[PDB]
């Protein structure tokens, strides 16, 4: 079974990524299973809604009371060292709010890392026939 741990925000990246205490060191975190237009993408720099999903993340995660972070069944880091996980806001996972909100599609996935993803998909699916922000 997957379970919750306590984390601090120490700062918001990009919609994709945020910077955490956990266990008393600061990490990256790269959130699970979704794909964000980003503001720092390594080709084409700032992508349309990228500003969007950039201060949604943010907001999100700086105004919560606490922050959980929940890792999947596979490979807990990527290869570029940081951490993959779903992170809870007050209860509230950041990553599925995203695909509700039509700011995230989801993304390619590798099982066994795989555990939300009917879930996420069910938003995406509902984003879409409500053609929000990249499905409008």
């Amino acid at each position: 079974k997957l379970h919750k741990e306590p984390a601090t925000l120490i700062k918001a990246i990009d919609g994709d990524t945020v910077k955490l205490m956990y266990k008393g060191q600061p990490m990256t975190f790269r959130l699970l299973l979704v794909d964000t237009p980003e503001t720092k993408h390594p080709k084409k720099g700032v992508e349309k809604y990228g500003p969007e999903a950039s201060a949604f993340t943010k907001k999100m995660v700086e105004n919560a009371k606490k922050i959980e972070v929940e890792f999947d069944k596979g490979q807990r880091t990527d290869k570029y060292g940081r951490g993959l996980a779903y992170i809870y806001a007050d209860g509230k996972m950041v990553n599925e709010a995203l695909v509700r909100q039509g700011l995230a599609k989801v993304a390619y996935v590798y099982k066994p890392n795989n555990t939300h993803e009917q879930h996420l998909r069910k938003s995406e699916a509902q984003a879409k026939k409500e053609k929000l922000n990249i499905w409008s």
